[PDB]
Order: structure tokens, then sequence, then C-alpha cells
């Protein structure tokens, strides 16, 4: 069953983030105008650029699949919780329910968090620094942008559920804090890995690795008080 379960769960999950990705296509034109906005009202003098000379759709396709993969999410939570709970950690059913609901609730707060805290905040590092406009006033890509925006809220939408699934294993006597607080410099080589990932230059890449930092630290915590 431990096999089996993994592999079975996870086509639904598939099967959820392509029917999501499919649902949110139709709707892909008013969140890029959604996402554009951001960009739009901080720095007006800044145009969008459409790169080669026609890639329209890729946008579309990027966004639609992002938040496809973000409507999702309380089914795949939902079968992630379902894979690792009734087998062996908790055996109690009852807080299944406010584990779940609490993953999802740090699901969209970890999005919301990177949309409203991160990204004007990553703009602020890139383009909003003195009379550097002259720089750019049409001078930037659509894809780049968007992409980044993307990839910087599905990220953290991910990356809010650490605490909690870090407060499971540290209650299950899995994880100790010790080892968390002894594994503190590795986590930073992966904070700036996923940076490096989603995060087009040096600035950007360590501006979102602080709140990686921020929320192992928040882990640690939550690990001695699971303890005690």
């Amino acid at each position: 069953e431990h096999l089996r379960e993994l592999r079975y769960r996870l086509i639904i999950s598939i099967i959820a983030f392509l029917i999501g990705s499919g649902i949110a296509f139709y709707f892909a034109k008013y969140v890029f105008e959604i996402l554009a906005a951001p960009i739009l009202k901080s720095y007006p003098e800044v145009e969008l650029i459409t790169l080669s000379p026609t890639e329209p759709l890729f946008i579309l396709i990027k966004i639609s699949l992002a938040v496809g993969f973000i409507i999702a999410s309380p089914v795949i939570l939902y079968q992630f919780w379902r894979f690792i709970e009734p087998a062996l950690y908790s055996h109690e059913k009852r807080a299944f329910i406010p584990l779940l609901l609490g993953s999802i609730l740090l699901f969209m707060l970890g999005a919301l968090f990177a949309y409203f805290i991160v990204l004007p905040l990553a703009l602020k590092f890139l383009l909003g620094l003195g009379f550097t406009q002259l720089l750019a006033t049409p001078y930037l890509s659509v894809d780049m942008y968007i992409s980044f925006v993307l990839k910087l809220v599905v990220a953290f939408g991910i990356a809010f559920e650490m605490p909690i699934v870090l407060y499971v294993l540290q209650k299950a006597g899995v994880i100790t804090p010790e080892q968390l607080a002894s594994f503190r410099k590795y986590f930073i080589v992966i904070a700036f890995v996923i940076g490096a990932i989603i995060a087009p230059d040096v600035s950007t890449q360590v501006l979102m690795a602080i709140p990686l930092l921020l929320l192992y630290e928040i882990s640690i915590f939550l690990g001695k008080l699971a303890t005690r």
C-alpha cells in the first residue's frame, strides 16, 4: 500500500493540476492584467516588451499553468495529508481537518505574502533605485516579469507549508530541532538555490532568500514547542 498510494494519489494530483490548468486558461487574460498591475502603478514610466516578434501565447499558457496549480492546491494538499497522516505519524482522524485547512490557509498566506510583500520589494531592488529610470522606460520584457511573478508566488506559496510539515515531523519525533539547527547553513545553500532558480539576478535572489531562512528559524522554534 505504501508503494501504490504514492503513485495513485500523485496521479490524482496531476489530474487536479491539469483540470485546474484548463479552467484557468480562459481567465488567464484578466489574471495577466492583474499580474501586470503592480509594475504599472508602482512604475508608470516602465513599458513592457513582447521580446521575440510574436510570443503572446507562452505567457497565457504559463499563467494558466501556475494559476491552475494554485487552484488544485486544496486537492493536492488533501492527497498529500491522506498519504502521510493515516498510515503512521498521528493516528487521529479529528486532527486531519484543522491540519488540512491550516495548510491551505498558509498556502494562501504564502501566495498573498509573495504578491503583496515580496513583489513590490523585488521591483524596488531592481528598477526602484534613484534616477535609473533612464535605463528602463520601454525597456522591460513581459516574459521575464511574468515568469518571475508566477514562480515567486508558487514558490512562496509552497514554502509557507514549511512550519507545518516541520512541526509535524518534530512532534512525531522524526526530526529533532537540533538536527535542524545544525542544518542551517545547508538550508542557506538551499535558499540561494531556490533564489537562483526563480529570481533573475543576485538582488532578488538574496531578497527572497531572506524569508526562506526566516521560515526555517520559525520551524526550529515550533520544534522546541513540540518537544516541550
